[PDB]
């Protein structure tokens, strides 16, 4: 996934019930006060949820497209690894809703978000 | 802003009533299927809103911290420039709420989001 490469996002788990991925906080990922740019977490949340959603749909099949990403920012950090896990809230014919929670290396939540996706049909 | 440099985000307007910025969609900003990673728009929305919010607060003053970013994805594109504008929804003592709308080079909306920020006090 191109943008994931820029983030340094690396997946550790991926399947129909969820996904997990991680990245190292680096200086290029910060904002002006030297803490993580919120966009990084929004992006992490989007990636992890979308990959889980695709895995589930294809476990008739098809593709997925994001329609809403709603992220709450909890705690400001400046370095170390962050870790996200996606868990399912709704998985149906038309849409899916996934929760992604990002923690730091002290198991404190730094961000948490929900991603709503549309399922798109495949050619039969 | 370090992460804005990674995005290629360049501001054109910044003041108390809003901000505007723009980036070129490049291959590094794409996801699996060759369209813009939703995270990019999330991040754009976060940056433009936060800078508008900081400008308004300092027009006692202080700093700002994001607490929620809620972005709707509207249209998938693969190239060209995108342009965001922040408009104010609420600006008060404790919090701000900003709307950011992202358009492409045909003036179609590609993403739209609202960012909720906390105002943080300064040393008097
Ligand atoms: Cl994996
Ligand atoms: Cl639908
Ligand atoms: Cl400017
Ligand atoms: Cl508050």
């Amino acid at each position: 996934v191109p943008f994931d490469s820029e983030l340094g996002l690396q997946f550790t788990e991926l399947g129909p019930d969820g996904a997990r991925a991680q990245l190292d906080v680096r200086p290029k990922l910060l904002q002006l006060t030297g803490v993580v740019h919120g966009g990084v977490y929004c992006a992490m949340i989007e990636s992890i949820a979308s990959m889980a959603a695709f895995a589930w749909l294809n476990s008739e099949g098809g593709s997925v497209v994001g329609v809403n990403n709603n992220t709450d920012f909890v705690r400001s950090i400046s370095s170390g690894m962050v870790y996200g896990t996606a868990e399912p809230l709704h998985r149906g014919r038309r849409q899916q809703l996934w929760l992604v929670t990002i923690t730091d290396d002290t198991d404190r939540v730094v961000a948490r978000g929900q991603v709503r996706l549309q399922n798109l049909e495949a050619r039969p």
